[PDB]
């Protein structure tokens, strides 16, 4: 059969492609592990932790959330570990408030 | 060379030591458990 199974301009597009998938698997890795703290820091009772605690939960959220590589933010998982550290932060502290 | 296995001066020490060190792990693990009840009794911090 004729086929081109060298590393033409496909096998460099998916080479490409394959480079993006790691860097967004690994924004989706850290923005899991900044995520964890956020939601702890979220769904921790408004009367057992303070909003102090609540905003220093957000904050190891983000902090966890940033910890992605510059590919891994551009890929959508470091962004929405950050998103989900500042949300719980945020609701850590209005229970708390 | 030693005593036959008989209920001895030794072998009654070592039955009556055996029955108190039995009754004191009784005793303490009785106590831990209600030691550790009294502390869940008393834990009411009223933050949480």
């Amino acid at each position: 059969l004729t086929d081109t199974g060298l590393l033409s301009g496909s096998e460099e597009r998916v080479q490409v492609a394959l480079e993006e998938l790691q860097d967004l698997k690994g924004v989706w890795s850290e923005l899991s592990k900044v995520w964890e703290q956020i939601d702890q820091m979220k769904e921790q009772p408004w009367v057992s932790v303070q909003p102090r605690k609540l905003r220093q939960n957000l904050d190891a959220l983000l902090n966890q959330l940033k910890s992605f590589p510059a590919r891994l933010r551009q890929y959508a998982s470091y962004e929405f570990v950050q998103r989900l550290l500042k949300g719980y932060m945020k609701i850590n502290m209005l229970v708390i408030e």
